[PDB]
């Protein structure tokens, strides 16, 4: 197969999943699943399209659009849109592939997909963003629909962009339906959706802490290093604070902002809100670091990730982008006494990082190990609450915040228990060693999809 | 109308419904309903189509495919698919006609339909069945849909076939929706769907027994003769046993399997499970009749139905196919002291059998009479639960087994009460005589559909 | 296959085609075509539907509607609509089946289909026919379209009905297209469409006469017996008269009208026009007995076909309906010196008639033989000009009468020559024996369809 | 733009077009066309999809499917399908990009596209090919249509595959329409389509010879080296022979077959027919090289291209695949006295080859130069005749071979004259130097598309 193009991010995701399935008893019990893996790994459909749009000076602009419709055995294709200058098919395939198995771990009927553009929102006006969304949806509309493919947000796609997208879908197709999630509260949105992914990360990590420490520890007083400062990071930070933890770092594409005293200080909600408002306006954390409220409390480090700069730390929640925790960073976290690392970001850890965490787990009993949770398990609360937004729209009713949050919590607890129990079944650890959440999550998502695919005749 | 082809099974079903309407005060109260009867009896739409498919030897095969869309006043067309070598338009018209009124009795919004093929699953491989299903759905897909027509199983169509069919529908139409029921648990199925029809038949007969005996008797200690050994028979048997009844017979297309001591012994769940596994593989009861587990406890009667061979018996549940209880067999059941017979199978009793049971009812007060219930009342539980599977898919959520079963019990109790009350209203029996469940059920289902049709301008 | 219903007309058409294929070298050269016969003989799709409509008194009326979409390898399904109280699926399957092979002999890209209703235009008002057509098209429109299936007239369906059907299609689908043929001249009709079938029958028999006599004789001076008095019979008669022949009979469903002097007299164009006027008004030939101008010239025979009552005749053109020339009638025609018989009607001759004509051909050298042409060859002018109507509509232009007629002539000549040549190739007659136009036409049409079906993967 | 994946074939085609437009006066006159080039070079739409299909052993197989819908300003997307193990997006984008401008040079209303799969027909049975085509079209069907995108053949896709594709389209979509070209003569094909591309190459080269030699020379007695042995090569060879030229070589993926006497010997039609029959069966030229008819007349060279092995030669028609004439091969042709080289294959010459030819042209007056014609000009007769097949289908009529061939000839003459005249206008050669057909063809195709795009608002 040397006709196939090299897609480094996709291949990284694929190899990690595959290696976890091989390092288990799964293919001894179900060798025929090798065929399922070969089938599932080739997307059902991919659409690519030119997007021509007009800038504020009246000039023609060209960007590339994509939608990867990876798998639909469990439900309509489901997953977000990324507007970032790095975007290409390789990246969106990694993300769509991840999405299959993440979705499967939610318990809801959602297939896996992802899409987006190499359009860069930075430096654009709101009007440019509106015209781009209009043009993007003009092509995308024909391929999506409430029972076919339901997009959502991701890097560079917020409630603002989902609004322009939805309005154009409605104009084009003359239907009002749950074709997108992350919608506005008055026009078919769900309460808890803004909060969902970062809350779910934190909720999942609570279960990790409870298990590893036998209920002795919690987030109360733990020091938590976060990276990113967007949707996932903001609400992960807010939930940590609500639970009495201390957030010692946030970051963005230009640098890290770290409290000067990491033993005892924390970001506050008010500071997070300030950062969030800069981000709505597509500005950098750097703009506020010399203000009164920040110059004395924080150190800004241009060009750096937080991980080697936070001192001793208890929990790490990378929440920005793929491959943002290197192997050297991982070793630094381990040396700083970090015991829990969960991916808010998709594929947040490099392979070297993952290998470092899992070797540590296998070498150190119980609470002495750093315990790593992959994004498909820990960050699934966003997509889960998107499924609940679809369910609301289908019912033509709106649920309460408490009702949505309660379902989110149950979904994240079940997701943790399924990864744990599946790791014990298929990859039973040595005595006193914590089960691999990555292996167990991978096997549990994969087998549910493989078996539904078999039932549906996709492979035999 | 000597241009019309002779369709014996449909004419049989039509005539029995019509005769029960005539033998009542319905047409005195509402003579205009004769117009409704003439309209409803001609199907709204029927699709017939060639199905070409490839056998494991690479050879072209040809079979006939059908979908009868009989009536859609109360909801989208709803009803299963039968793959059996007897299948033709007459058989499928009888079935779809019955389904209109059965569906009306469930209280849910389901029109009547039925379909299938003369494709014979016996002697085929799983791969053959998969290719057939693929080819069958390539044509069927354009006629069906979650709000148009929702098929399901019947003789020869199990969850395996539903899977191949659903998978092809999704591939063709690029939508994940409630287009079929009987689906797998991870991909839109409902708990209780496997159990539903047999459970419901037994639930229904519990009401019969309570009424006729003023609560003095139940299934506990009763001897129950069942025919068939497929989905309906298996779970009717299992519920009879759960209730403390004794199952003295099952049967298949080649013979009956009867306990030697029909006064005291019963099939067990383990024995039912063994037969069920054989049926999954499309093998016959004959294969196990020499096993240890079977040879000493049962007698195999090839070519014979159970009814004359079970001795004294209390309940009969024909659960295989149409016209499987003859007038002679009805007289034998009556002489053997049988006091309850309900159809698991569609049109299970011949007209002579029904005439014998109803004459016996009219001649014998109360608990001295054998009481006959028609399939449209007793066997409605399957389609009812299929409507709940549709409800669940529209909600994008899955209900618990207890939730589904509780709804099933309520539906079967209301069905029984509607038939009893309608018979008392339109066909009031002489003092001490049980009301006619067949006449009451027929009137109740027919009037609901007729009035809805009038409201919708289908007749005036 | 004792599940299959008995369909006498369809079985008759099928058997005659199959028998001519078997009585040839076709299956020695291409034995795999027996697979193509088995596949082609099962219709791709059949739609049946209830048609509820209102009569002039305001009362609900119910009739049965049908559309048999038999084969589409060579083009969109194509074929007319019959409104006659005999209509059922058998009859429409015989028609649609015949149409596959007929359309193949035209050279145009037309698949085979046929439809209609048991609705009886006799005794209905024009308003009642309008309301019927409106209701019938309400369901039929979703199954048809300019590139899908294009209906047309047949018994009981004239340009009046085509108009009501076209208007309802336009209203429902919001499209103006070649969905029907036989349309009016100002709204997409073709010149020569009314004349087409009857003219084409006569043009075809002119080639038979030319071949049988090396050009020495023609219709000039021939005595021609016609049956029926509708679209086919009228224009056949008119073209005979134009060519110098004498039309000695016409007939309807209640009797025959025969010139008193069949050796010397003929219908005139004015007479045929008066009969046509009666038939527009759904009245009978029988009325003309009261008029001395007709009574003086003709004999009216209630309940009789013409064949045994015309004395010596040269050509017979059955042009009414199926099975209107029996074996005894065929023997009478032979004895009366008839040398040419061609079907204007579909399956106009019974199998005993065909067998008599074909035996006579095989026994009698040269011009002493009676020569039989099947409807699929001789009546193909109507559907040929319908294909030209479709071509005009796709071009958005209207051709002259001369252009259309010139094409019709070339199509009928090519049709004759194909049947002649294919018979010489696959069923080569003894020296001096005319080749079988029925065998030749059947093989020619069948091989064209079977080969296209093979190319398209319908069989292998 | 380092997010964009490296697509070497696409970039090669793009750079060559772009370099020819830059090496001219085009952007001095129309600098705004730079924006058109940036727009046009990003495809309007691309679909990729998994194709799962079953082999003759009953095993699941997976391949990748594609359709590149590059540009639709001038017409519906138009271009063939390639089934070859090298296929990927890069290759199909090169081909689809080429197709835009090729189509524009035909004068017909056809946009540009291309598609296919990495499915390898070699080693597969006809049944495997049928099942693959069925599965491929199951997804492709939703994206194509007679007014949207009309595919056709290319490497690995012959009339056989177009048949299976068409049959499945018809089955899925229930329409008979000009959705594909290269169809069978009885089911909407065009005469001259098999012949079209190789005839057109030769026709175009006739014009090259006429111009360069001032009418003094022709193909009569010229020695012509051809590569490939498929559809393009076969009919190029046959037209050369018909015109009295001598074909000294053919080839396939395993080697070259060259006449032993290249001064005076030639392939014959009978030999070409033998080779063609091997190719229908997916076999290699190697199989026949030891037969009587071949061992003495020809030398078979495994692993070699013909160009350095034919001795002195007049005309080269690479007709196999992209990048099959290297720069060293080009120098060898020049040294062997070759004066005309036209691409039957798309992008047949490497850039080094093209640069060698064009430097030779610029250094050698008139008939002393080797004159190179790009595939978009010389091989356009195939797609042109596909446009005429679309026009036939839209008219619902079939043209004669003479009519189609006459249009083909006029199209190829106009295409040559447009490339010549445009090269004289925008890239005027020095005195006595032949105009660049590559530059002129590129500019003439590009400006027609750019201007239609501007008119339609695609850029401004
Ligand atoms: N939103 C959702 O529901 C879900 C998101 N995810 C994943 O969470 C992550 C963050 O998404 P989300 O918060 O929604 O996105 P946002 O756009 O709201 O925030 C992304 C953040 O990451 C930073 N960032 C993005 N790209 C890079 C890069 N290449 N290098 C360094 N920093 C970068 C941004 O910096 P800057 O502010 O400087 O632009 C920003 O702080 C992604 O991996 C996404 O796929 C996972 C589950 C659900
Ligand atoms: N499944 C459902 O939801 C519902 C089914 N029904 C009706 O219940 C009946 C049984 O259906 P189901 O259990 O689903 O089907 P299955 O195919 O699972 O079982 C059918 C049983 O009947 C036997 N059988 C079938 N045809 C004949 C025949 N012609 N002569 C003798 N025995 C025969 C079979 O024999 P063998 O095992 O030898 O093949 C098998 O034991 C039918 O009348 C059906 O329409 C009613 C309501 C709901
Ligand atoms: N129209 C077309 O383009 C073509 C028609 N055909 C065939 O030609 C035949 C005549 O069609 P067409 O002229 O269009 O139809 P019309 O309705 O115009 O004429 C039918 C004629 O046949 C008579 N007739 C109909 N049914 C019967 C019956 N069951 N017994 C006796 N006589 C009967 C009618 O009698 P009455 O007047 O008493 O009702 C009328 O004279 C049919 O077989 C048709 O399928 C063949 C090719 C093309
Ligand atoms: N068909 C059409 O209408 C048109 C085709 N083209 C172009 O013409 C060329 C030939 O197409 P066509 O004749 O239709 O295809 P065919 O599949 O009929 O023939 C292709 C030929 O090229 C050989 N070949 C293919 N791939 C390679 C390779 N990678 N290395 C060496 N030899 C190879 C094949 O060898 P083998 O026999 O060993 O398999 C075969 O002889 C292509 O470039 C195509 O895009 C251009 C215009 C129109």
């Amino acid at each position: 197969m040397s006709n196939l193009p090299v897609e480094p991010e996709f291949e990284q995701a694929y190899k990690e999943l595959a290696s976890t399935l091989e390092n288990s008893t799964l293919f001894q019990k179900n060798p025929e699943y090798r065929k399922a893996l070969a089938v599932v790994s080739v997307p059902e459909r991919v659409i690519q399209f030119r997007v021509v749009w007009e800038n504020d000076k009246g000039e023609v602009q060209v960007n590339r659009g994509f939608r990867v419709q990876f798998n639909s055995a469990l439900g309509p294709y489901k997953g977000g849109l990324r507007f970032h200058p790095s975007v290409n098919l390789s990246i969106l395939k990694f993300l769509g592939f991840e999405q299959i198995f993440k979705n499967a771990l939610t318990g809801l009927n959602m297939g896996g997909g992802k899409g987006g553009s190499d359009f860069d929102p930075k430096g654009k006006s709101d009007s440019e963003i509106r015209r781009f969304c209009v043009a993007f949806m003009t092509e995308l509309c024909r391929h999506i629909g409430a029972d076919t493919d339901v997009p959502a947000g991701d890097i560079g796609v917020t409630g603002r962009e989902i609004g322009y997208l939805f309005g154009q879908y409605r104009k084009l197709r003359n239907s009002w339906e749950g074709v997108l999630t992350g919608k506005g509260g008055s026009w078919g949105g769900s309460l808890i959706r803004p909060e969902a992914t970062g809350y779910g990360v934190v909720y999942y990590v609570e279960h990790m802490i409870a298990h590893a420490t036998n209920g002795a520890e919690s987030f109360a007083g733990k020091r938590v290093a976060i990276s990113g400062s967007g949707n996932v990071a903001q609400y992960a930070a807010l939930k940590v604070i609500e639970l009495g933890g201390r957030v010692v770092s946030l970051s963005d594409s230009q640098g890290s902002l770290i409290v000067k005293d990491t033993a005892k200080d924390s970001f506050t909600p008010a500071e997070i809100d300030a950062i969030a408002a800069l981000k709505v306006d597509r500005k950098q954390i750097a703009e506020l670091v010399t203000d009164a409220a920040f110059a004395d409390k924080f150190t800004y480090l241009p060009g750096q990730r937080p991980w080697v700069h936070v001192g001793a730390v208890d929990v790490a929640l990378p929440s920005a982008t793929q491959n943002e925790v290197s192997g050297e960073e991982a070793q630094a976290l381990i040396a700083a006494g970090c015991k829990f690392i969960a991916e808010g970001s998709n594929m947040g850890c490099t392979q070297a990082a993952i290998d470092a965490f899992e070797a540590h787990r296998e070498a150190n009993k119980g609470a002495a190990a750093i315990w790593y949770a992959p994004g498909k398990a820990a960050n699934a609360g966003g997509v889960a609450v998107s499924g609940l937004e679809m369910a609301q729209n289908s019912a033509r009713l709106s649920w309460t915040a408490e009702e949505v949050d309660a379902r989110l919590k149950d979904i994240m607890k079940s997701c943790f228990q399924n990864g744990l129990d599946t790791a014990k079944e298929y990859a039973t650890p040595a005595d006193g060693i914590l089960p691999s959440l990555v292996t167990g999550s991978n096997i549990a998502g994969f087998t549910k999809v493989a078996a539904a695919m078999k039932d549906q005749g996709d492979w035999w």
